[PDB]
């Protein structure tokens, strides 16, 4: 579990929005597994705007940050889950690390900000839906 909280939005993974997410929607995209919707009160993130590949991120099911170096944001293969056929999933990066279900929604943070959240794991590596490019995030 886990959100980002930036301006008056909360961007979550989009296969653990609530029913008070969709009741209150300002964009999705199930190719990049993300929701966003709207809140009241403004949020305190800083979304980084950087093309760095280090990182660090939390991992849920270690109640561990971990140090990282992960790929650039890329169309990549995800098998089949509950929550979607086996498709590509677009904007995600990879990184070597722990990830189990349940872990989804961990931040992964540079130098600049919130880069983006766990999305993807198992095999000994872990999945990160990108926000780096969703510019109107810092805006209205
Ligand atoms: N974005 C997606 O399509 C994911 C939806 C949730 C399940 N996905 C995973 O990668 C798995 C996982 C392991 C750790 O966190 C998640 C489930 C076993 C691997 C795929
Ligand atoms: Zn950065």
């Amino acid at each position: 579990s886990g959100a980002i909280y930036v301006g008056n939005y909360r961007v979550v993974n989009r296969h653990l929005a609530t029913h008070n997410d969709w009741a209150n929607l300002v964009w999705e995209d199930s190719s990049r597994d993300l929701l966003v919707s709207s809140t009241t009160a403004q949020g305190c993130d800083t979304i980084a705007r950087c093309d760095c590949q280090t990182g660090v991120y939390y991992c849920s099911s270690r109640r561990k940050h971990y140090p990282v170096s992960f790929s650039k944001p890329s169309l990549i293969f995800v098998e089949a889950s509950e929550y979607y056929p086996a498709r590509y999933q677009s904007h995600l990066m990879l990184a070597v690390g722990h990830s189990e279900p349940g872990d989804c929604g961990g931040i992964l943070r540079c130098q600049h900000g919130v880069v983006g959240i766990v999305s993807t794991g198992g095999n000994g590596l872990v999945g990160f839906a990108d926000v780096r490019d969703l510019l109107w995030l810092d805006e209205e």
